[PDB]
């Protein structure tokens, strides 16, 4: 018999994310069903998020060779039966204080900095670069969290020396472009482009680097359609694009510029999103998402 939800003790609370103790060595990572558009987390979930998200970390975790948290499988007898198929049983690790960024391409705020300084993180670029432009060799440009509203804050190497230490750094730098790479090539190869990502790792009992959270999904990466990519403009987000453009366009009533919370999505809105996420998983995994666990 699964426990109830109720037996663990709540943690922490991200946006769209849970995380409980499950024992002194052990934590269950919960995705929801929320989803966040233009830094608002929307009133309308979007049905088997949750799902289909922890479907594809589980997915990039075996198709990458490093050690990472997860500590049982989706089916683990200690994930409760009310978040099976979105959530993990995972080992607790001493979490490194740096957001582990790569960009395969230049937009949002690596874009915002180049476009300002000539530079991103510490690394001085070519002139010539616009949005979507493609960066090689990708750049491991990493970020650390600011307070509750704001976003990450961009900072070079030496901040990450200073956050880890000058050999731990080194190993979070060569890790992070290691696995985008193979990640996004492997994406590329089914037609998504993966055009950035954003890791967080731990160290364990024995000091090693094991790579946490979520990886390569659509909340922590930008998926984009290979097929239509088309550097110089800004990329369709793969799978938020119809939640974006109807917020923003002229039946929601909404405006963007006012800093008020959003209104509620169409369910056909809601319902086309998580077909997205279906068809973005499928792609790349290779997997029916309908033999994924769930309740
Ligand atoms: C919700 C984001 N978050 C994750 C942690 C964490 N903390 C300790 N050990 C871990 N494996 C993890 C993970 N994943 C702390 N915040």
């Amino acid at each position: 018999m699964r426990p109830s939800l109720s037996d663990y003790q709540h943690v922490a609370s991200g946006k769209v994310r849970e995380l409980y103790r499950v024992d002194d060595e052990h934590l269950l990572f919960v995705a929801t069903d929320r989803i966040s558009a233009f830094d608002f987390v929307l009133d309308t979930p979007i049905p088997d998020k949750g799902r289909i998200l922890t479907a594809m970390s589980v997915f990039f975790f075996g198709l990458l060779t490093v050690p990472n948290h997860l500590a049982g499988p989706p089916d683990d007898p200690r994930i409760p039966e009310e978040v099976l198929g979105r959530a993990l049983l995972v080992r607790r690790l001493d979490m490194l204080p740096v957001e582990c960024v790569a960009r395969g391409y230049l937009t949002g705020s690596g874009l915002l900095d180049y476009q300002r300084t000539g530079a991103v993180c510490g690394h001085v670029l070519p002139q010539g670069l616009g949005e979507a432009s493609r960066l090689d060799p990708p750049l491991f440009t990493p970020a650390t969290k600011a307070d509750i509203g704001e976003h990450d804050m961009n900072v070079d190497f030496a901040a990450v020396v200073g956050l880890v230490g000058a050999v731990r750094a080194n190993q979070l730098r060569d890790e992070t472009i290691k696995i985008y790479t193979r990640a996004a090539a492997h994406a590329l190869h089914k037609g998504i482009i993966l055009a950035d990502t954003k890791f967080e790792f731990g160290v364990d009992i024995e000091g090693n680097l094991v790579l946490a959270d979520e990886v390569f999904t659509p909340d922590s990466s930008r998926y984009w359609d290979a097929a239509h990519y088309q550097p110089g403009v800004v990329q369709d987000s793969f799978d938020k694009q119809f939640v974006r453009n109807w917020l923003t366009g002229p039946e929601s009533g909404w405006d963007r510029a006012s800093d008020t919370p959003p209104p509620p999505l169409p369910d056909e809105v809601a319902v086309a999103t998580r077909e997205r996420y279906i068809e973005a998983y499928e792609r790349i995994s290779g997997l029916s998402f309908s033999d994924w666990i769930g309740p």
